[PDB]
């Protein structure tokens, strides 16, 4: 039974990469003893990535080994360290290598890598995998010093075709008892596997196995191009996230505050900027400690921009504009803002939005920070689908692809902080990151490649991180797919899109309030119910709209109402369809109306069918009264759409068999009838001014 | 200027009929002195309308003249008097006699009559006239007996042929001077001439013109066949109907009275027969005065009149039934009604009166009798129509005709007693004209010809008057024309053809009152109204009706209800349609609901549509309660059939927004409650017995 105080780890590591802190601690985690070779020292190893190379591994190895020349009682293992975990105990290691009877065991791999040329001479294997593989071997130390004694080449030669090339030597090979790991029991290789690794969970603890030689790996190496597979799998093992625990590295649970560079990217005709804008005042970290940088690419929302900037330059540290009279590509625009806070020593975090980013919670950035990581976004979801501001997994052309946990996280069945290929629309990343590893200005530039993954790749080729946090509810991301500008209020017509915002902008604040009881509704005439339904901003565009259609009935214009003996009642107004807003009228009435009536009906039911949809005009001038009449409808609503005593005199509704009046309407709030039979109604001429209103037939 | 003291009529009548007592009442208005020869003697001068004959009048009038033979200072002027009538007075009558040049004058004629061959003979003239008529002559004494000297014939011969013969003599005519009054100045004799008269009024007096000739004659002669157009121009004539006065020998303003027979008549399947029976009790006349005789011919009515037997025979002083098993045909069964009373000394007045006359005037038998006449008729008229019981004129055929005057006695625009050709349906009979005039058995039978018309012809050969009364207003006749005897109860389904009677027997005694505020209707619900619109016999004959199609619902059947989500919710019940009473039950929503409605909902208008309408039959054995829904109507009607208490226990009708309950509903009363959105409503179990409504969805 081999004592594992007599194991040690060498690995190699020029710098604190997160990589090579993923590994320490999953080393800490199972308590190895971790010797780490040339921690301050320059990679002279050649690009690892683009070409062969680290023989510089070997050399320092080398030199470690002659004090453990002759210490036959020590195992040593080395092991890569910037794409490599450890997923298994240094006993259950232990034993492993002892059953393997060699002296020094080496991982396996399905390439033969560098020199393909070198197959034929490899013993042959079954269905294991045959090749040798230098990231991972575990052997006395006394063997270990016999192969890496020989080592006397150029730091940027492959590490990996001089081992192989000793393992190749029949005589050598059976002298000191080398071996490949070929069903890996130990080592895990991804490159050339991926098909054949998979999650195995427990508790408060996940590992891998290998479901071609149903193994259980000590050792994953993300070798090669599988870094981002390594990456995912990372998230779990060892106790990154865990059924019962949670995630392992996160916060979970949540005096000047670090000075931030805010920049704000309108980049596309977007709906409900307005309200956006406004959402800059109320974020909960101190505006003293902000700058703003607003770019925006936008002659539509240069209106919206100016309005809100007043208050913006009140509210923040400093504040800067970039309109489109710049011919700023959004591209050049992202470099600007990111290089604006590089060159700032002062600027310590750097917060990346995009005006398609509703941030819910007001404290985002704080949370982000205190999670003190190099680059981070919080999970943002289009309301009700799964697509999000972030890719978990990339085809080999590097575009999207779906991971085989996109959708668990999307739906917060797990939560924590994972470490993602791609991030977009709003993220956080340290001042330092940007001036001591992404120094270049073209960091979304550069390529005809799109900015947002431009971006990404930049930092992935760094070796940094992207962390995506869903451990909160952050917000949600508008649709502005077809976006339609050709109205005088395109956000009326939002209702589809948009609707959980929609909703907040236009229907009344205490709609909901009222359909859960209370005591708000209202019944002022005898089955006439009152409600608030649409808000003060509501009647004001709508108004706005039909004036600015302009087009008003006249004489010969016909209504379905009933008077006396087949007159023709007519009022001076415009028909929802005359306009276009039709179907967003009905889908109005079909999720507001309908629920409302069925609750103060209680028996009725309703899909809110109204072929007759209209704002009426009452003047002074023109018509300003509306005779007794019936209304061809099931039930009418009657909104009222300004103010009594402000915008007009006069006016409200009578019910002649009850009596019955409504003297001083509410701007926002619906009346509720019965159309037929029992509420023959009239309504008071207007005096002064001019009283608009919504009408609609439902149910005829 | 001749003295009207020197003018003396002369006329024959060997009895005082009708017709002679209209001439002499003429003459008295007038104040002429009138002689009458023959008073109580027999008529020997043949039968003046199947022949020639009248000698006697010559005999009698030769005999008086012989006193007068030397009085050159008298105008006689002789008239025949059963047909006659004088319209102008003495003076206007001695101006035109001396204007004529003539020392005697008789009246002309258009027909050279009784010998047409005689016509060469006599002087031509130009228009007027050309023919001698001896039933109107004037001229001095003395001329007038040196031409009745001459008379010595039988009483047989024709008393005009004499004249005649004397007149075509040339010498002796000039010898005399002798004339006729061709262009009917003084005499106007009808026969030939009914184109020429027209009736010329005046303020309190009527006179005729001679439209040919332009003249007002004095004598107006009926002569030969125009014995009715001359009862036509008596019953105005000169002071019988005035624009002013009225009527001049009715009564116009209405101790044992005369013991009576009542005759009824039921000789073909006639509706509300159970009604008429008991309107006998009704008829204010003392009942031990009277006599019941009563013929059905209808196996039909043989229930109708058992039920009523008991309580007529307590009523009358005797009663007597004559039934369809003695095979009577009408005409028998009128002869032996009419001479039972006929061979009666007791039998003071004969009244017959037919099922289908509804007397609503209980006081008809005292005002006929008070009349005074022979002969006497009520007038009744169909509801709204023309057609009534009596013909204003004859056809040649003498069959129906329109007279001039129809229309405004139907109307009433002329009220009065009116001498007319034929009555029908209700009239009274003096017992004395029965024995002393008509002592025939066969008045209504004996030839091929219609009882009714014989009936009349019967009374006119004889020369006895039939009288029309439209002084009063007493009743009606119903449709009998196409009454459909094969249901339970068939006067359920004469709303159409007998509408006023249908109401007054199946509509709410209440109703009427109710419809005009009164504070009748109630309001037990909000916006439910409750009224009476059904009658006990209404309710008890429908529900009868249904229960005798007895085919009522079951599973799979589907009613025009909405509860909860496309649920079904069927009653046990039976719809207007399979009983084929569809359309009766549409005319009593059409003319009583309709009306309701629109009064108590100020505003709506209504046709009364309505597709769903139904019986509902609950009880605790099979579907004793309706669970809560809505109505496919806009308002629907809810009839209770039965008695709360009496027939069941439970039910009710419920309405959930109003925590409003109907425990008690009255048999007969309606409920009104809109069917849409404000009143769902539920039917509450019955727990006893069999509860009975009728449910209507009208607007739908
Ligand atoms: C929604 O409901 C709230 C609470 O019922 C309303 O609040 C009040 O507004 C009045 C006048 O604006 C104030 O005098 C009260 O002090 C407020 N009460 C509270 C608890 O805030 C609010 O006005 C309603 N909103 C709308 C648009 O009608
Ligand atoms: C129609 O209305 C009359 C009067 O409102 C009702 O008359 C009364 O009936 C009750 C009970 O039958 C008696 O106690 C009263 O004395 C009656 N009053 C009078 C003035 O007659 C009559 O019942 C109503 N008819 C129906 C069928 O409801
Ligand atoms: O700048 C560098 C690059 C690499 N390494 C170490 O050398 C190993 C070899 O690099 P890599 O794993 O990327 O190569 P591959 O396994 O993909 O062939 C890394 O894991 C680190 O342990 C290092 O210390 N500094
Ligand atoms: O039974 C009779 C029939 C006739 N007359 C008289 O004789 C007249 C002649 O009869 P009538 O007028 O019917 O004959 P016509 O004028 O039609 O030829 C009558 O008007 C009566 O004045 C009479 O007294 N008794
Ligand atoms: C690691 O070592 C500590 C004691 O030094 C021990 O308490 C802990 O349980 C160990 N953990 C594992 C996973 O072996
Ligand atoms: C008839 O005579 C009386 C007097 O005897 C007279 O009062 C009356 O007015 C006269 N009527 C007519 C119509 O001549
Ligand atoms: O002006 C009002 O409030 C009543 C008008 C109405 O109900 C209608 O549009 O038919
Ligand atoms: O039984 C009742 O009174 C209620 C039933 C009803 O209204 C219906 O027939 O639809
Ligand atoms: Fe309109
Ligand atoms: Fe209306
Ligand atoms: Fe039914
Ligand atoms: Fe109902
Ligand atoms: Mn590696
Ligand atoms: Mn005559």
């Amino acid at each position: 039974p081999v004592n594992p105080e007599k194991l040690l780890v060498i690995t190699v590591a020029t710098a604190e990469t997160e990589g090579y802190l993923r590994f320490l601690r999953s080393a800490e985690f199972f308590n190895y003893t971790v010797r780490t070779l040339g921690l301050g020292e320059e990679w002279r190893g050649g690009d690892k990535a683009r070409t062969v190379g680290g023989g510089q591994k070997v050399r320092w190895l080398k030199k470690e080994m002659e004090k453990y020349a002759d210490r036959e009682d020590m195992i040593i293992m080395f092991v890569d360290s910037y794409d490599v975990i450890l997923a298994g105990s240094p006993t259950e290691l232990l034993k492993k290598f002892v059953q393997s009877g060699s002296r020094l065991l080496f991982s396996a791999e399905s390439f033969c890598w560098p020199e393909w040329g070198l197959a034929e001479q490899y013993p042959e294997v079954g269905t294991g995998k045959r090749f040798l593989n230098s990231g991972g071997f575990i052997g006395f130390a006394t063997t270990i010093h016999q192969i890496v004694r020989q080592w006397k080449y150029k730091d940027d030669d492959d590490d990996q075709l001089f081992y192989t090339r000793l393992y190749l030597d029949p005589g050598l090979r059976e002298k000191l008892s080398l071996n490949l790991d070929h069903k890996s029991r130990i080592f895990q290789n991804l490159n050339g596997a991926l098909d054949e690794v998979v999650l195995k969970f427990d508790r408060n603890r996940v590992r891998i196995r290998n479901v071609a030689y149903d193994t259980l790996p000590i050792v994953v190496h993300g070798n090669g191009p599988t870094k981002l597979q390594l990456n995912y799998l990372g998230n779990y093992v060892p106790n990154g996230w865990t059924p019962e625990g949670g995630c392992g590295f996160c916060n979970q649970d949540r005096q000047p505050p670090p000075r931030v560079f805010l920049a704000v990217f309108v980049e596309q005709p977007t709906p409900f900027l307005p309200r956006f804008l406004q959402r800059l005042l109320l974020l909960d970290y101190p505006p003293d400690r902000v700058t703003l940088f607003l770019h925006n690419n936008e002659v539509f929302h240069e209106p919206h921009i100016a309005d809100s900037w007043p208050q913006l330059q009140d509210h923040f540290s400093a504040v800067k504009l970039v309109g489109p009279e710049e011919a700023l590509s959004p591209g050049e625009a992202r470099d600007m803002a990111m290089d604006l806070c590089r060159q700032d020593p002062e600027c310590e975090f750097y917060f990346s939005l995009d005006a398609d980013a509703v941030l819910t919670n007001l404290q985002t950035l704080r949370i982000l920070i205190e999670e003190n990581r190099k680059v981070i976004a919080p999970m943002l979801s289009r309301h009700g689908k799964l697509w999000s501001n972030f890719w978990g997994a990339l085809s080999p052309d590097e575009y999207y692809a779906r991971s085989e946990d996109y959708v668990e996280l999307v739906q917060r069945k797990r939560v924590g902080v994972w470490n993602v290929p791609y991030i977009s629309q709003a993220y956080v990343i340290r001042g330092d990151t940007l001036r001591m590893e992404l120094p270049q200005r073209d960091v979304f530039s550069g390529s005809d490649t799109d900015p947002d993954m431009a971006f990404c790749k930049s930092f992935r080729d760094k070796g940094i991180f992207l962390h995506l946090s869903n451990q909160h509810e952050f917000g949600r991301l508008l649709a502005t797919s077809r976006y339609d500008t050709e109205h005088l209020h395109p956000d009326l017509w939002q209702i589809f899109d948009n609707p959980v915002d929609w909703k907040e902008q236009y229907i009344h604040e205490n709609y909901s309030r009222a359909l859960e009881g209370e005591g708000i509704v209202e019944q002022p005439c005898p089955d006439v119910y009152w409600f608030p339904l649409l808000s003060e901003q509501m009647c004001d565009e709508l108004v706005a709209e039909m004036e600015h259609y302009g087009q008003w009935s006249g004489g010969r214009h016909e209504d379905s109402r009933l008077a006396g003996g087949y007159e023709n009642v007519p009022t001076v107004d415009i028909h929802m369809k005359q306009v276009g807003y039709e179907d967003q009228w009905l889908q109005l009435l079909r999720t507001y109306v309908g629920p409302m009536t069925e609750s103060l009906f209680p028996g009725y039911h309703t899909k809110a069918r109204a072929v007759m949809n209209f704002v009426v005009r009452y003047r002074p001038d023109e018509q300003p009264s509306l005779r007794p009449h019936h209304d061809s409808s099931t039930f009418t609503l009657n909104v009222a759409l300004n103010h009594k005593g402000l915008d007009y005199e006069g006016g409200g509704c009578r019910f002649l068999r009850y009596d019955c009046v409504i003297s001083s309407p509410r701007k926002g709030w619906a009346l509720l009838h019965p159309g037929r039979l029992t509420h023959y109604h009239e309504g008071l001429p207007t005096t002064w001014g001019t009283r608009y209103i919504m009408v609609s037939f439902v149910d005829p």
